[PDB]
């Protein structure tokens, strides 16, 4: 019976790698084929039924490869043919994170557009807006804004993406959020507000800039800190020097 079967050892063996085995065929040719952008290979494998939601070992379909590497017409052609908008990977990752995390403004409108919620979140709470946040990617962050995402969301440890703006030296970004209503005096689990997170790692140009905006500077976290005392504990002299001669 096995004669009735598909046969030979080429299927499969030609899709990714040069000669080195891979586990398992879990990156499958639809996979291969958005992450590429090729929007005639995506037809040709979706008119002869390739699994449109096939996951990899990490968790991601072919509609995460698209919008990762920002292939619009591909991420178009998986959408209008039903495939899974909100579908996670095995840390939560929507497709809009991964077109948010590459800086791609066509794909994150384009999910946007088809009604993926727009503070949709990883296992770790965070939304598209705080991976722009983290990535500085300002282009992006301002469409998730304009898309009415909240400024104030909280991650598992209460960091809202004004807070990793700042955690992550991101300028731009943290100007961005403060013009549309990210919270100055927002706090994180254990106490400490977005200057407390800038003078910790010694920014201190969003440290000046937080104090132009209001940022207090004697507010204090969970363990009696202000500012002066994170950036005296990691030693951040300039942010010291800043912060004694103002």
């Amino acid at each position: 019976e096995g004669q009735f079967n598909e046969d030979g050892s080429f299927i499969g063996q030609y899709t990714v790698g040069s000669l080195v085995p891979r586990g398992s065929n879990d990156i499958t040719p639809l996979h291969v084929a958005s992450k590429r952008g090729n929007a005639n290979m995506v037809k040709l494998l979706l008119d002869r039924g390739a699994k449109i939601d096939a996951k990899t070992r990490d968790g991601l379909t072919p509609l995460h490869c698209g919008a990762r590497s920002g292939h619009e017409q591909v991420v178009e052609m998986l959408l209008d043919r039903a495939a899974p908008i909100l579908s996670k990977t095995k840390n939560g990752l929507s497709p809009l994170h991964m077109a948010t995390q590459g800086d791609h403004l066509n794909c994150v409108q384009l999910l946007l557009q088809h009604n993926v919620p727009v503070d949709d979140v990883t296992n770790d709470y965070l939304t598209a807006l705080h991976v722009a946040a983290h990535c500085g990617h300002y282009k992006v962050a301002k469409v998730l804004l304009d898309k009415k995402a909240n400024p104030n969301a909280k991650a598992l440890n209460g960091f809202t993406p004004l807070h990793i703006a700042c955690k992550k030296n991101r300028i731009r970004v943290m100007e961005l959020l403060l013009k549309h209503g990210a919270s100055i005096q927002a706090v994180t689990e254990s106490g400490l507000t977005p200057i407390h997170v800038a003078a910790f790692m010694g920014h201190v140009n969003i440290v000046s800039q937080l104090m132009h905006h209001g940022a207090s500077p004697n507010t204090t976290n969970v363990r009696g800190e202000t500012a002066l005392h994170m950036a005296a504990r990691s030693g951040q002299a300039e942010v010291v020097r800043y912060l004694v001669q103002d």
